């Protein structure tokens, strides 16, 4: 689940409990808004993306997906030609790309 | 989406593009792993989680989730005494909280 899931249960719930009829009602509603908040608190929401400074790790991290979009553009463009087999070429060289990340940070 | 849902477009689209039929899919594929790759490039990968610094917003943002669990418990506790209506009355109160981050952080 994402911050937005987490959101969605949390105001489920709060909703539940607003109709609820017995207590077993009320404490499985707020059991399942206690597990909501404390997975939404990991998050980063979207307001403050950009606003923090990355980490050298971070900015590393970052950087391969820049390579990444490099050599789609590669692929892109023989794709928008019609060059169907180079473009699939060109979509092989990306496991090198993927793998490098994948090493240092999966 | 998610990371994990960001590499699973990825992989996916690669694949694709291996057993693709035409220019127009490879184009379609290719498209969307550029898209997947820029929405994953603002994530922070799980190993880097614990190794960054919080900004004084990202600080004031987890708190939030501190206060809200805290309510959780007070109605949880009323809740398990069997105390429904009391239970009800403290889950309305979590709203503040609620309120509060949103006008700051959604
Ligand atoms: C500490 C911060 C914080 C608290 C506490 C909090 N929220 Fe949110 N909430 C957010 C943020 C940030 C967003 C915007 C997320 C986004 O843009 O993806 C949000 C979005 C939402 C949304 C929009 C829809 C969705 O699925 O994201 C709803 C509904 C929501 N919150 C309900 C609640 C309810 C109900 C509570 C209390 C029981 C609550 N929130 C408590 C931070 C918080
Ligand atoms: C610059 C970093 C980076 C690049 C580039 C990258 N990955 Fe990943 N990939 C990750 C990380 C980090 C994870 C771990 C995700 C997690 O735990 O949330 C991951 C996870 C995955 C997974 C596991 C399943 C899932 O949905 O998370 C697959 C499959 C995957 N990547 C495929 C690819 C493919 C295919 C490419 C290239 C087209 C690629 N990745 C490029 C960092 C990267
Ligand atoms: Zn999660
Ligand atoms: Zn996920
Ligand atoms: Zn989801
Ligand atoms: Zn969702
Ligand atoms: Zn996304
Ligand atoms: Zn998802
Ligand atoms: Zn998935």
């Amino acid at each position: 689940a994402d911050l937005e899931d987490n959101m969605e249960t949390l105001n489920d719930n709060l909703k539940v409990i607003e109709k609820a009829d017995n207590a077993a009602q009320v404490k499985d509603a707020l059991t399942k808004m206690r597990a909501a908040a404390l997975d939404a608190q990991k998050a980063t929401p979207p307001k403050l993306e950009d606003k923090s400074p990355d980490s050298p790790e971070m900015k590393d991290f970052r950087h391969g997906f820049d390579i990444l979009v490099g050599q789609i553009d590669d692929a892109l463009k023989l794709a928008n030609e019609g060059k169907v087999k180079e473009a699939q070429a060109a979509a092989e060289q990306l496991k090198t790309t993927c793998n490098a990340c994948h090493q240092k940070y999966r």
